[PDB]
């Protein structure tokens, strides 16, 4: 009805321990969601195009032209693990647990309000905001996945992450085909190289309506929209870093000789010489057996052409590499290619009473040693002469095509049918939940912007909209654009995740890392004293794990 | 009640393959419709006349006289293509199906909004928007067709095409009756011809009101009216045209000598003399059995005369014509009768940000080979000497009753008892979809205005009206006009059109000419960057059928 | 073994059609010679994602 209420407020997460060790985790989350009617009612087709930035030659990074089409409706989407989890369930849920399954997904609306605004002139000019009772808020659920799928984290466009603080939709677009052309140069080259934008190819124009595609629902005041349960089916997310590089698999070579005495520089010694070793190497003409030329089962990792921008149909892009390095060799001050690098702003984690519009930015550096360090790599003639000579061997200071920035590990690519490597670790609390799998043929094997890939059907994306509120001067076939009057809507979004984790094990005498607060990270999950809140980024896989 | 809703939004076009090539096509279509209160709340009898047009000698075909009912209640018309199918649909429905049948339609009214103007008359004059809860909309269902039937897809002025656009209904009006009497003449006669409008004959008056003939629903906020289910029995529209004139009819020549080598003047050649040949003619004194004289079965078509005005008791009239001619000969240049000009506004595909009010035309020249060149007829005499004399043939170039532009084509008509046609073809997205059949006791063959006529009864039409809201001063015996409160509605409309089609077959080698979308034709069907959309005509008869 | 499509957007589709180019490829000449042109079998777009 009008003065009865059709939901409840839940933001609670509860742990239900099964039997065999295996925990239930239901995470609830609701907010308090504003709505403004759109800027447009109509359906737009927008070509943006800055070829006056990549006129310069060299900038060609700085590409950003493309084409869209921009939609009068806006998109509720919860896709984020910051949304569902405050850093004392996710210390508890990285500390105490092994794996992840994802299970279940629903939500609903309720409680919609819609006011107008009434600007009474005055010369302190006021407004009015009175109840609309017979106004409408249109909801759509496209449960078929028949529109593109747009996840919004990856533009840090997500609900906000703190419970009692209001927070808004992100206006719906989707990508148009267009072709492109773009040829590379340099700071120093004669003459400009070819920047066209050709316009679009009449054989891939496709144009989403809402409206012809998803039945819409009307809410008034007293209505109350719910979805239904979703069911994920993926495989788990573990939550254990693996340390083992091709270095130390297998048995270590037996110590003829133990050092007496305790020091960092009393060493051991294998009592053999190189030459006179047994054991397997893949070397046909070498009878040397060290640490570095004796055969591994498979590879872990492989090398990427790193910083590599390949050009296709619409333009260039940048390559994804699976996984980056990290650890004691690299810090903020060696740069990599493969770890992620977030912005977001202060809805998302950013201190909330901060000045300026610069977001805030951290580059997460993940534990698994499956990257590459290309300093140390090199490439040697077969004739394997050990004191190697100057024009044997291929060093990362060699300049590959004269230019001295660049060697043969740039163009260097090593995957193969012995590769192993890991998936993709969750980021908390700005990284993505779920993902849908590409409907192509040939699928990849992971995805490096989210943990779980909802395989067959993903849930389906929750589109909402003010109805239009017409005034009594309207004529359909006049040109102009329809006048309206000023409204705007608040309605209350909630939603259910639910997960299943393992609890985990004690497998060796020391003790395991663990995510704890100190000295140095205390005031980043308190308030300050005007209400200032952050959410500083936490890692997710604390605990190591034996390869093989 | 007052904040729930009492319908759904849904436009969808659904497509469920039934068993042996049958497919159920069921089309919705929902649009919101504003509504205004009515200029006068009386039944008006206005009479038009525009004889200072006509009093010009030449100008008769610029009639417009005639006399009306003008009425307070509005109409609700969902009789057009465009309404039900967007081109993509159209394109699936025109490329794989081969005939229609039309089975079912409902349409229903839900989640009405009354709000009444209060202009604050300041020094910026503003008005406030106010709901009235207890207004009320009147809705009448002549279900029993007694009211007279108007089609508003003649006039343009049906609901709009595009599913996100509010639309208006039209004012509703019928003919009332009248006598004029019209001589014509030509620039340059002496005199004046008779210019007269008599009156109305007492014996044909007929004044309906919606009120003593249908039940009137009184409808506010909470409530709801829908129409029950309609069920149409009409004859199947067939998506196929024919090629096949009166010279492609049966048995070909033989021919006893073909070509030897290949190209485009290589000809055949029958071996016989035109006085040696054997077959069936119709010409008892002629040896010549040659393409135009053998007998054919039938007619394909007829003459008729063309730009014909005809004049009876309410003023002249042109002579409607079934089929016109198209294809090889006619061009837009080459101007012909009996194909449809449409003209259409902002609402019904024309571009939306067009500057102007000049409405948007074209006419549509259909496949069907069923028409006549005029310009290759000629009679002769029955003495039949071949090569022809003078003054024993009839020309188009020969003039009737002295009048050089004039020749016999203009006065001939060749409809007989051998005469085969078609029916008319559907005209997306303009043309109209059923139409009613004449209470008449010899009924037409075919209407040159919709594929389906529904024989004993149509769907009745849709009446709406906002309920007179006074203020406190209204004295019924005084002479003047009633003073209302500014008031106006927006509703939301909901049909469901229901077909039937049946899949195409292929029967022959080659391929079948299919509606498709290319290079030219590309940005018809996308939006521009303001938003401006347009839908252009498309053929809907393409593959062929053979007649005989 | 096939499956009949479904519109899914507000465009039209590009299709398979004979025009006056093509025109005298499917039909013999008047000594019998035929011939065969190639022809497209992925035409409708889909989305990846």
């Amino acid at each position: 009805g009008v003065g009865i209420s059709t939901g409840t407020f839940n933001n609670q997460t509860e742990f239900k321990f099964l039997e065999n060790g295996w925990v239930e985790i239901t995470a609830n989350s609701s907010r308090l969601v504003h709505l403004n009617m759109p800027e447009s009612e109509n359906y737009r087709r927008v070509v943006v195009n800055n070829m006056d930035k990549t006129a310069v030659n060299g900038n060609m990074a700085l590409d950003d032209i493309h084409a869209q089409i921009v939609t009068p409706w806006s998109l509720v989407d919860a896709n984020a693990w910051g949304v569902w989890f405050n850093p004392g369930d996710w210390q508890l849920i990285v500390n105490t647990m092994s794996e992840l399954h994802l299970v279940s997904f629903e939500q609903e609306i309720f409680n919609v309000v819609l006011k107008t605004v009434s600007e009474s002139a005055t010369q302190p000019p006021t407004k009015v905001y009175n109840n609309d009772l017979t106004a409408s808020l249109m909801v759509a659920l496209d449960s078929n996945n028949t529109m593109p799928f747009t996840p919004a984290a990856m533009r840090s466009e997500t609900l906000g992450f703190y419970p009692w603080k209001p927070t808004i939709p992100t206006p719906w677009r989707y990508y148009f085909q267009w072709d492109r052309t773009l040829i590379p140069s340099h700071t120093g080259t004669s003459g400009t190289p070819t920047n066209i934008y050709h316009g679009t190819d009449p054989d891939d124009v496709q144009f989403y309506t809402i409206e012809n595609s998803v039945p819409v629902h009307l809410l008034r005041t007293g209505d109350e929209f719910a979805t239904g349960t979703f069911f994920f089916d993926c495989k788990p997310c573990r939550l254990t870093h693996t340390w083992q590089t091709n270095r130390a698999l297998g048995l270590p070579p037996f110590l003829n000789s133990l050092p007496q005495s305790e020091g960092a520089t009393n060493f051991g010694d294998i009592g053999v010489q190189q030459d006179k070793r047994r054991g397997v190497t893949q070397m046909g003409n070498t009878n040397y057996i060290t640490e570095a030329t004796i055969m591994r089962p498979a590879e872990v990792g492989y090398s990427a052409p790193y910083y590599s921008f390949e050009a296709s149909t619409q333009g260039p892009f940048k390559t994804p590499i699976a996984a980056g390095r990290g650890g004691a060799q690299t810090d903020e001050n060696q740069a990599a290619d493969g770890n992620p690098r977030y912005a977001f702003g202060r809805q998302h984690g950013q201190k909330t009473t901060t000045t300026g519009e610069t977001p805030e930015r951290f580059t997460y550096i993940a534990h698994q040693d499956t990257g590459r360090y290309p300093e140390g790599d090199w490439i040697q003639n077969i004739n394997f002469n050990l004191p190697v000579t100057n024009d044997n061997v291929l060093l990362p200071t060699d300049p590959i095509g004269g230019k001295t920035g660049i060697n043969y590990t740039n163009i260097f690519n090593t995957y193969g049918p012995l590769t192993a490597l890991n998936n993709v670790p969750p980021v908390y609390p700005n990284g993505q939940i779920w993902d849908k799998e590409f409907d192509t043929d040939l699928k990849p094997r992971l995805h490096v912007n989210a943990p779980f890939v909802c395989q067959n059907n993903c849930p389906g994306q929750l589109f909402v909209k003010v109805a239009p509120n017409l005034t009594n001067e309207y004529d359909p076939d006049a040109s102009a654009n329809m006048s309206r009057i000023v409204t705007y809507s608040d309605f209350w979004w909630k939603g259910k995740l639910v997960f299943k984790a393992k609890l985990r094990a004690s497998h060796t005498w020391n003790p395991i890392q663990q995510m704890s607060i100190n000295v140095d990270n205390q005031f980043n999950y308190v308030p300050s004293n005007i209400g200032g809140m952050k959410i500083v980024y936490e890692k997710s896989q604390l605990a190591p794990r034996k390869l093989y």
